[PDB]
């Protein structure tokens, strides 16, 4: 089944249900996933209306870009020349700048393939938007298959050499209760390195660090508590997890991380070289999600992209987007209940 | 009565019916007007889906900007410096540049006042969009009365010094059929002067002209065919009308233009100083509207704004907008059937 409903402020809500009866929903407001249930269970963090996103937190579950993460001083060197993008967080560019693509209503088309439904969102990023050279014709496809697979496929073309490194901003919470800490979940990640943050400013510092000893080792499945009730100076800094993890094996084939709670689990797969893991260190913010105040560590992301920092640590990779070249990315969230 | 419907590609169709049974409809795509009927007959041009607009012609009935008209060489001078805007038509900047505001899905909130139904459309022009310094926060309100009054109230505020001068691109066709030329309409226009174009380039010349002794003289009501038939240099140039006409008296109180066909007539009020008139000189192009091939002279617009060309003819006014100041503009289309 497929059901289209009005989400508010002119936005649509596209909800898909598979043969397993698993539901899922997206909105054209920021090309996001609004919810994902399983037995009246929310496996993610979400609001009930567009207004909620615009008033409480516009990032949750959205497609964020053109550049995801922070960019020191909003500076970027394109084909030599220095460009300054919109400074969102102090002098930094946080997820594309002010009022970026997560706040825009994307047009969309749905394609019912039977065992899979795809909702293709499109939006054009004008030449110069937020300092970004262009224009960048972007599209984000959100599909749900009959065998519990949540897939995101990115595509982009630009008239001008530019930068492009978007990501999906979902937060998970198997407790289905925002007032419940993601503390109890087990995490597995095929990351042995990590990118430390210099300050509270949260920019990168320049290091790459062998996470081998350190509690930030989820190679072996281990509870979230280990990292939460921990003392690295890094965890203390961010008051949880607000770091970019680098993966050992590259390729869409591989499970790169696993989020599990009891019988229900969520597996990760990307095309990308990194997964930024943010564990909602909001403290007493307490954003309401379904009339339920979120708690510190109320959820966790798995933002798959090219690590933020590239600008300072080229070893990270190259976020540029050649004019005319077709950008592509694929990330997958596969839910299991074995 | 108020009715909302999906219009296609993620867009909505908002239809307002008055006590008189007159219906009007708008879209968030381009904050535009899709239709306006009385007695089962259209008074304007428009399509039946969002795709038609993006496919055949995205201008009709749309909100156009940030700057309505053509800017020679895309050049505008702001606060001392010179800026180059998106070059959309040759070296020109036509209607805000490529993939502008008329191409976007705006958000909206409906206000029902009974005898009046307001539909407020919102959109943020990001700093740097199509070369426009910014952020520009805009809202365009479309309302419809029990006394058949359609009004467009515009609003805007920028973070930086910029330029702003949008318009409403509606096309009327009192025949209710694109295949029937508007030649048969009566026009009355309170304008003594007009700004001539210099070439098929349609850029401005630098000249203001006294239209007394010309077929372009509409002070005293006359049939449209009088102008179409003219052998006036300009008329011949454009193959009809495609000029800004400078209104003599200014003020929202005055009827500046009246377009009539039989018992039906549209009166035009605005706070702006000029009216750009374009009689769809589409030759054999034959754009299909409602399955009807539009004829050359198959429509006529009334684009209320500051006359285009001020850049080369400062006499025309000043299009700038200073950071912080509130831009506002009001234009009204009123239906009488007397």
């Amino acid at each position: 089944s497929i059901k289209i409903r009005d989400f508010g402020l002119g936005s649509d809500l596209i909800s898909l249900t598979n043969k397993a009866g698993v539901t899922i929903s997206f909105t054209n407001l920021g090309a996001r996933i609004v919810d994902w249930q399983k037995d009246g269970k929310h496996l993610i963090l979400g609001f009930d209306s567009a207004k909620e996103y615009l008033e409480k937190d516009a990032y949750p579950g959205a497609t964020v870009g053109p550049t995801a993460g922070r960019i020191k001083d909003g500076l970027v060197k394109i084909s030599g020349k220095d460009y300054i993008l919109n400074q969102n967080e102090g002098p930094q560019t946080l997820h594309g700048g002010e009022e970026s693509i997560h706040t825009k209503l994307w047009t969309y088309e749905v394609t019912d393939l039977g065992a899979e439904v795809q909702v293709k969102f499109s939006l054009v990023s004008n030449d110069g938007t937020n300092g970004y050279p262009g224009k960048i014709e972007m599209s984000v496809t959100h599909s749900f298959d009959d065998d519990n697979k949540w897939k995101i496929h990115y595509e982009a073309i630009s008239d001008k050499d530019t930068v492009f490194n978007p990501t999906g901003h979902v937060y998970f919470n198997l407790n289905g209760d925002a007032s419940e800490s993601v503390e109890n979940h087990g995490l597995r990640l095929a990351a042995s390195r990590f990118v430390p943050l210099k300050d509270q400013t949260e920019i990168v510092r320049g290091d790459i660090v062998d996470i081998k000893n350190t509690d930030l080792d989820f190679r072996q499945e281990k509870q979230l508590s280990n990292a939460f009730n921990s003392n690295m100076e890094q965890v203390q800094l961010v008051k949880g997890i607000d770091h970019p993890f680098l993966l050992d094996q590259l390729g869409l084939d591989k499970e790169q991380a696993r989020l599990t709670l009891d019988d229900t689990s969520i597996s990760v797969f990307t095309d990308q070289p990194s997964i930024v893991i943010f564990t909602a260190n909001f403290g007493d913010l307490g954003t309401l999600y379904h009339e339920k105040k979120q708690v510190h560590h109320g959820g966790i992301t798995f933002e798959c992209q090219v690590s933020p920092g590239s600008e300072q640590i080229p070893e990270l990779g190259d976020i540029s987007l050649k004019a005319g070249e077709k950008y592509q990315a694929t990330t997958i969230y596969s839910l299991h209940t074995k």
